[PDB]
């Protein structure tokens, strides 16, 4: 029956395949990233009339009939997202009575205005100056100077937020203001009534942040901020030393932005770090078919290569399969040895981890490593000295990451502060890299295909962990994924592979709720507005990813031969393309809960594959 | 008569002229640049066996009768450049034995070895295990502490000595081993009767630096250096800080190697710094036609276009010959407009300077800058505003860069401190960069084509620089080109442009020094040896452009219509090729006086035009 189903599935993977041996779908995101992306143009002075209008295309198409733009396909309409998008057509030229403008300003109005945004928002707005740039939470360049062990010291921060920190503190340092021409100038982001719905800080806004930032900016107004250049310095260089291979800073669109923006600030615009930065952009960039041209997020070479792999094994082909053995190898060279910013809590352990992007060694994470590391225990390359040898290293970095609860972050160790998540800048997505459930699961796999068990001590302080943060329907949160299903596939997938029991309590009642929250049509699915309203918890349209992640629970815990079995893997085998290929027009991926939401391009072809590569197995 | 011979050497020239509208002719030096080349590409694991094979035909092609290399061409053998050539060589596959090989050895032995070469020689030995690293001096990356006002703090070495230090801090702090292969090992290098004659540092030694040395190379034994991790990073930030454009570091050889050695040490091999390092290299490259390969010490096309506009001016060419204003436009995209080292003392200084190389913005020099700014200053070119402009902060920032006793030095102020000179890493060359007579004249006549004389505060003190500087004999010593009649052709050149009057005693006196040395087939000549013994002041074989040079001395002096003169034109008229240029197998550059000299490929062309052009001006 989906023997063919998955045939097809696995021919149309291999012909997706680059050269080099690697996998590598676009990340969907928001139009936040081309919109500023424009308006950093503007800043560098370094417009492409032509780029422009593969822009505007792109923005406009993106654009819902209600004139607003969303976090994720369906959602609902997103101030910031929108108003940037509508700060974004006016400059490249479109007057702002245009019927997508001004369907879109009538709901920028209707919310408050620029008033209602987000830091960010406002701050970009701040740049070009249409907006008071003391009305922004200031972060100084002094914060450079917190040590190790002190509250808010840059490494309290998550990996992808202490970039960004930093890089900004220069530019809020020097506060600068890049005015945009009369024709784009945009008051009537502040004609409205309604009155500004401000959003806080993330776990709320301490009365002392609140003063410590109007101390701040009244310490910006002085004629003499001692010690200021060093603290910028001792910024710029944090940043020179950190830049990416490609360029980038972190591989993620943020830092790396305002890192350009910041030297721009220091004149070194002549610097070949800038020069680089600048030319590297053009790497995460898109042509669209339809003429529109968009910025991703970030890249996701390795993280694809390695499910890729994962997928097309559990499916069939031969450990030494000559086209997975092209991916093994070019895996290898991906492997990171030199120290990264985890290297401050874990000094004497030693790198062997793996990143996201191409080139990016300062940042491994260790969601990526585990899935890499697991892939190539799966394969029969032929240097097997070095395929034992990196696997080992990256083995042991992994274990060396594992977090106090238990648990393993993404980026970094302990990385709980709380702090940070009070402070006014903060109002946006997660500002600390804490342990997770579905990160957890994946290193407990990991180990799990090399035979490691419950016995081992590592293995029990996780499950520990997992037993005690399932949610109280027997499901479990998900963190870089959208979410119930995509987190409590993962954990018992991951249970059980550590030799866990199956049959217990807690694992059932997980399976359980899986079974549950089977939509008609056969499949799973789960809409982001789970991470807002808990009532959406498991529902949602069926996509071919989320229905893969239910029924790899499902395969998991033993109940393969079941009728909601049967119905999921019936659901992948008709929505299945004559190509082999699945479509899937939601995001099924998470940046940050409730916040930012990704769309990973393979996941609709290479889980899909891997779970019914599993199916075929538990038979 | 000369009149085809210059409108021959203009020909030639408006020939040699790149699409972009600059000239530059290579700049050589010595062997030890691919040599050293050689041994960076083996401790950066990258030898390209094609390029070798290029490079000891180089080498081989270099050496002499004797079997020895020289500093410059007709020199006597240099220990040093023969020890590494040899070094090179033996490295690229050639055996002890050979005949290139055995003649070198020998002249090595004769010498006392190993032990009787320079500090770099031992230290690049050092670096590849044939020489133990506790007999080199030490130069410790603590170094970085000293504060902008503290005797022996980076910034008071030379512009070229800084870089060099700083990086070398960082490799001396590691003091690294990379392992010849066996078969290239040179012990018969030490096998020698003959005692060490050692080289001591520049100005002598005290027993202190004597001392402080053995400290710190006994606080090198040490298990732990408090803060040293710190000062390293300190130094890494510093080059990281000042990386050129080209991926080079100050545009010259010695920092830009050491540099990239430093950070293949840091293990940052990875990073865009290295990268763009290792890559920026091709450009100094040079392909020779007898299959040879080349590293160019420097570039010099800013300088090469400079003089070559004002060559084809005062040679006849309208000041808005299209040719020539395709070269003005060229060089107002060169100045260089952000801070440089030297704002560390004129921080009030608006930056206006242009540098040697192409680009190199960290560190203008005051002879580009006046020479460039005089150029344009005869060129009508369109953009009359920016011309008017550049001219402007390029003037200024001269005027701000002046030294204290009048002078002018070549990238910074006042950098006359004498303590750097002794310590006992320092055995080659200058290590600082205090005011000299040949500078300081070219930004005396840089100023005259501006109408400006010896009324102005400025050129007087610099005027009675000059005068107190004047040499018994009435002439003038040229630090940056071979030699008196170098310096002496730019003073009087200078003198007679700032106002002062030619008929003066000084200035007579000066003149017929000149005469007196003119040799008897008409020409003038001054051999490098003229920096060690006196006697050859003024003396050696003639060339075309120090030909060039006492021949302006003459016309500035006014005895255009001499014996003198008309024999120095014909001698110039007569060596001419047919196809206007002119051959000079002779040095007539300096780099550092008794250490390193250079050759000025464009020299032989620009300046025999330029007097050509002044002595049918004088008619
Ligand atoms: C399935 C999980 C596998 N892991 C291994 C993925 C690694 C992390 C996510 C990949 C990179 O994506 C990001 C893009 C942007 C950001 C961001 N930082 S700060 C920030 C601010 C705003 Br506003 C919007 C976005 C961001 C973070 C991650
Ligand atoms: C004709 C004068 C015009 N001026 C405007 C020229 C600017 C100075 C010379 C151009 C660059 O040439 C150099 C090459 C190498 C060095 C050097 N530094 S440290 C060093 C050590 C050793 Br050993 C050998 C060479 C060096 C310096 C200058
Ligand atoms: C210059 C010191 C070289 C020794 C490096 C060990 C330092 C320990 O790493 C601490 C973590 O900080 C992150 C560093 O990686 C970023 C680039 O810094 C490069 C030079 O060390
Ligand atoms: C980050 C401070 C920016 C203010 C610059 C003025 C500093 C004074 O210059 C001192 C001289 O040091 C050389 C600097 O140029 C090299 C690169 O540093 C870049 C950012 O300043």
């Amino acid at each position: 029956a989906y023997a063919r189903t998955l045939d097809r599935a696995v021919e149309y993977l291999l012909s997706c395949q680059k050269d080099e041996g690697y996998w590598w779908g676009p990340l969907l995101s928001n139009v936040t990233m081309e919109a500023e992306y424009v308006l950093l143009c503007h800043i560098l002075d370094r417009v492409d009339r032509d780029r422009m209008e593969k822009i505007r295309r792109y923005l406009l198409h993106e654009q819902r009939e209600d004139g607003t733009w969303a976090l994720y396909p369906g959602g609902p309409p997103d101030l910031d997202t929108t108003i940037e998008a509508y700060v974004a057509l006016k400059y490249i030229g479109m007057s702002r009575d245009e019927e997508p403008m001004q369907k879109a300003l009538r709901f920028i109005q209707s919310q408050g205005g620029i008033e209602s945004s987000r830091v960010f928002t406002r701050m970009w707005l701040a740049l070009v100056g249409e907006y008071p740039w003391e009305k922004v939470p200031m972060v100084p360049p002094e914060i450079m100077f917190l040590g190790k062990r002190m509250p808010l010291n840059i490494y309290e921060f998550g990996s992808w937020a202490r970039a960004t920190v930093v890089a900004l503190s220069i530019v809020m340092s020097r506060q600068p203001v890049f005015p945009l021409p009369e024709r784009a100038r945009v008051p009537e982001l502040y004609e409205t009534d309604v009155p500004p719905r401000r959003r806080g800080a993330k776990g709320g806004g301490g009365w002392i942040f609140d003063a410590l930032d109007r101390a701040l900016h009244g310490y910006q107004k002085l004629s003499v901020h001692p010690f200021r250049r060093a603290a910028e310095i001792r910024a710029l260089d944090w940043l020179l030393e950190r830049q990416a291979g490609d360029g980038s800073w972190g591989g993620i669109q943020p830092p790396w932005f305002y890192a350009l923006i910041a030297l721009k600030i220091l004149d070194m615009t002549q610097h070949p770090a800038f020069i680089k930065g600048w030319e590297g952009l053009e790497l995460y960039g898109v042509e669209l078919d339809y003429g529109g041209w968009m910025f991703q997020a970030s890249i996701s070479p390795v993280w694809d290569t390695g499910l890729a792999v994962l997928a097309l094994r559990a499916a069939g082909l031969p450990a030494d399969h000559d086209r997975l053995v092209k991916a093994g190898e070019w895996l290898l060279d991906r492997q990171i040895t030199v120290p990264g910013d985890w290297a401050v809590k874990r000094p004497n352990l030693k790198p062997g981890g793996f990143a996201f992007q191409f080139d990016n060694v300062y940042y491994p994470d260790v969601d990526d490593t585990a899935v890499v590391v697991w892939a190539l225990n799966t394969l029969r390359l032929p240097d097997e000295r070095r395929r034992r040898d990196a696997m080992t290293k990256g083995f042991r970095w992994i274990v060396g990451m594992q977090s106090s609860n238990g648990g393993w972050g993404a980026y970094d160790v302990d990385n709980t502060s709380d702090l940070p998540n009070h402070i006014p800048f903060c109002d946006f997505g997660e500002v600390t890299d804490p342990p997770s459930e579905d990160v957890t699961a994946h290193v407990l796999e990991c180990f799990g295909s090399f035979g490691y068990d419950d016995a081992w001590k590592v293995i029990r302080r996780a499950v520990e962990y997992l037993k005690r943060e399932q949610k109280p329907d027997g499901s479990w949160f998900g963190r870089w994924g959208v979410n119930y299903l995509y987190g409590t596939g993962a954990v018992v997938s991951a249970l059980k592979a550590v030799g866990i029991d199956t049959r217990e309590p807690y694992i059932q009642k997980a399976l359980d709720w899986v079974e549950q929250h089977q939509n008609p049509d056969g499949g799973w699915g789960e809409d982001c507005r789970s991470y807002e309203d808990p009532a959406y918890a498991g529902k949602g349209a069926s996509t071919p990813s989320q229905t893969a992640w239910a029924l790899m629970a499902l395969i998991a815990g033993g109940r393969a031969e079941s009728e909601a079995a049967r119905r999921g893997v019936q659901y992948l085998v008709e929505t299945q393309r004559p190509d082999g290929g699945w479509d899937e027009p939601y995001y099924t991926g998470t940046g940050f809960p409730g916040d930012f939401y990704l769309g990973y391009t393979m996941y609709r072809h290479v889980f899909p594959t891997l779970a019914l590569g599993r199916y075929k197995q538990a038979i």
